[PDB]
């Protein structure tokens, strides 16, 4: 179940600071 997100942003908001 990944309709969008499912609460995974969590770790995406940390990797999207890690990245250009």
């Amino acid at each position: 179940w990944d309709p969008y997100f499912a609460g995974v942003k969590k770790l995406t908001k940390a990797i999207l600071a890690v990245r250009a």
